[PDB]
Formats: C-alpha cells, sequence, structure tokens
C-alpha cells in the first residue's frame, strides 16, 4: 500500500527521510537498533526496535508491513573507526546488508534504496567525480560500502531485486523548521565539530593544513543538506515504483566548500568565531573532493535546493548551541 521501511530510520539522515516520506503521503516504518540513533526521532510512523542482523525479526517486519520499498541507512559510518576496527564495519555493513537483502528476497520485498558513499571512489582522476570513475577505496568504510554495492548487483542478477544506490560525501544541515538534528556521540563530522567549538562545547577545532593547492589554502570537500538527501532517497523510491531501472548515482551540488569558508560562514551567521588550531597538512591528502551531480539530474530529475552553504549553516547552528543573527 504505502508503507516504506526505513532501516536506520532513527538516525540523522533516516529520520529526515521518514519525515519527508510522511509529508508525501507514505507511512514510514522505522527499523533501527538505536545503537547510534534515537527513539525520540521516530515521530512519523511505527517503530520496530531491532538489528538488521536479526534476520527473523527483519523478515517478520517485512511480512507485517509489506513495504513498497526499503531504504537502507543502517550502517557504521566512521572512517577512522574503520581503519582501527575493520571487524565492526565488515560485520555491520557487509553482514548486515546481506541479512537485509536476504530478508527482502525471501519476502518478495522488491525495491531497495541503498545509502552509499563517495568514499567508494577513493582518490579520483578528474574533478568533479563522475560515476564512471574507478572505485578504489582506501579504507574499510569505503571498502564495505563498495562491497554492498556489488552485492546489490549480484542479488539483482540472481533474485531480481531492484535498487538505487545513492553516493554522497558529507550530510549536513538540519530540517529547516528546527526540530530535527544531527545527534552523534562522539560527533566526528566537520561542520558539527566546528559549530560545537564556536559554541564552546569543544575547546578547539584542529584543522590539518592551510597550504593546500586551493584558493584559500584549506582543503575543499563536498557538502549536501540532509533535507536534499531525504528528497533524493524518496525520488529513488518513486523511480523504482514507476518501473525504473537499477541506478547508482552521485548526490551533491557539484561545487565544493573549503574549511575556511565554513568557519567564516559560522562566524558571520552566529557571531561566534571557531577557535581553529591550524596543524600541519598530512602528506597525500587531497586538496579537493566533490561529486558530479549530472547523472542524478538526468535519471531522477534531482537537483539540490537546500544545499547552499548559508542554508546548511543556518539550519544546523541552533542544534549546536549557536544562534542565527
Ligand atoms: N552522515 C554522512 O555524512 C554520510 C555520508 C555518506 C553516507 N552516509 C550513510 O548514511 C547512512 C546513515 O547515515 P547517518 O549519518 O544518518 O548515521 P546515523 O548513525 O545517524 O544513522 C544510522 C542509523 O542506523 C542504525 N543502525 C546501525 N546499525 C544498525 C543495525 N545493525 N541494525 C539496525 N539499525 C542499525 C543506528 O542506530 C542509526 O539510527 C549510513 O548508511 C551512512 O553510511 C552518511
Ligand atoms: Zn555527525
Amino acid at each position: 500500500a504505502n508503507n516504506v521501511l526505513v532501516v536506520g530510520g532513527a538516525g540523522f539522515i533516516g529520520s529526515h527521510t521518514a519525515k519527508l516520506l510522511a509529508g508525501q503521503g507514505y507511512a514510514p516504518v522505522v527499523y533501527d537498533n538505536l545503537s547510534t540513533g534515537h527513539q525520540s526521532a521516530v515521530r512519523w510512523g511505527d517503530f520496530v526496535e531491532g538489528d538488521i542482523l536479526d534476520q527473523a525479526r527483519l523478515v517478520e517486519t517485512m511480512e507485517k508491513y509489506a513495504p513498497v520499498a526499503v531504504i537502507h541507512f543502517a550502517a557504521s559510518a566512521y572512517v577512522g573507526e574503520s581503519v582501527e576496527d575493520p571487524a565492526k564495519y565488515y560485520r555491520n555493513n557487509v553482514g548486515g546488508t546481506q541479512s537485509l537483502l536476504d530478508a527482502c528476497r525471501l519476502t518478495r520485498t522488491q525495491n531497495v534504496i541503498f545509502s552509499s558513499s563517495c568514499a567508494t571512489y577513493g582518490v579520483p582522476s578528474r574533478l568533479p567525480i563522475g560515476e564512471g570513475e574507478a572505485q578504489n577505496p582506501i579504507n574499510p568504510y569505503g571498502r564495505t560500502k563498495l562491497i554492498a554495492e556489488h552485492m546489490l548487483a549480484d542479488y539483482a542478477v540472481a533474485y531480481g531485486l531492484r535498487y538505487v544506490a545513492l553516493r554522497y560525501f558529507n550530510a549536513s544541515g538540519a530540517d529547516i523548521d528546527g526540530e530535527l538534528g544531527e545527534k552523534h556521540d562522539p560527533e566526528t563530522h566537520l561542520i558539527p565539530r566546528a559549530m560545537m567549538a564556536a559554541a564552546g562545547r569543544l575547546d578547539v577545532l584542529e584543522v590539518y593544513g592551510d597550504d593546500y593547492e586551493t584558493p584559500d589554502g584549506t582543503c575543499i570537500r563536498d557538502y549536501i543538506h540532509v533535507t536534499d538527501l531525504a528528497r533524493a532517497h524518496v525520488l529513488a523510491v518513486e523511480h523504482l515504483k514507476e518501473a525504473g531501472g537499477n541506478l547508482a548515482v552521485n548526490l551533491g551540488t557539484g561545487r565544493g566548500t573549503s574549511i575556511r569558508e565554513i568557519v567564516q560562514s559560522i562566524g558571520r551567521l552566529t557571531g561566534r568565531s571557531v577557535p581553529v588550531a591550524m596543524r600541519a597538512r598530512r602528506a597525500g591528502d587531497p586538496p579537493a573532493l566533490y561529486a558530479d551531480p549530472a547523472l542524478a539530474a538526468e535519471k531522477l530529475g534531482f537537483h539540490t535546493v537546500y544545499s547552499d552553504l548559508d542554508t546548511i549553516i543556518r539550519t544546523a547552528a541552533p542544534h549546536f548551541g549557536l544562534e542565527v543573527r
């Protein structure tokens, strides 16, 4: 009917996507083990506490709700944690995804929207990064996201599963209306850390390098507003509903953002400066990484509409002890 199973739906991007689904008349059903997400963020439909590795419980859930699509956000997502603890990432991201895909095929639950990462590309050859770019990830996090992408392809071949894999770099901002935000502990993402530091919730923001080959010398990365991510994941649902073919596309603005720009923007919009501690650049670290969004525009009709820096900063700031002036 209109149930959409949002796996990992108690987390940052998943909860925003559940909110959006409900706005478009779907009934999001959240399946989440609350390991890093929050029960209080499940505000737009039913909640099933459970682990995606609990295959009986996941199958039971799919049988009860007969979802028209499954959106898979349920993963371990931290790069540095993945180098030191690869076990966690192979278990959650490869084992967990296989359990989810088995639950899907065994219940004839057909449409899977997979939240992937541009970390699958590793170091690229040209900028911006097109989907044709080789995928040579350089850490277990990127590795395990790539494995899930290929597992999706193999399950499509064998079982006729239909899917859209969505690749992006950095989820940012928060819901425009202010009641839903990014709550991680530890918080490892750049814009939240910079804001926490400006707010005095962190003492410093260590920034590694001011001598990159970039306009202001600080490194450039790719940021997309979480509401835009919600929009794309639901468009992906529509795509498969309308008998669309399997897809793997990048999500983003097509334009990068430097650390300096972010720090400057925060100081300007909140009146509080970020206490930056500039450290030596790490050798072999890329000056710029950002994705080519053209294919998503073509295949999904998707453009970002909330991912200007000012909107990202303005909507996130109130969640980290700052005020927009
Ligand atoms: N945040 C980003 O910048 C970013 C970038 C690229 C990709 N992604 C992908 O987005 C998805 C979630 O991102 P988030 O940033 O919202 O992280 P998040 O941790 O806020 O949400 C993750 C959710 O998954 C749940 N979960 C984790 N393992 C589970 C399991 N085994 N069984 C059931 N529930 C489980 C957690 O409790 C949490 O609610 C992940 O797939 C992540 O790789 C995020
Ligand atoms: Zn975070």
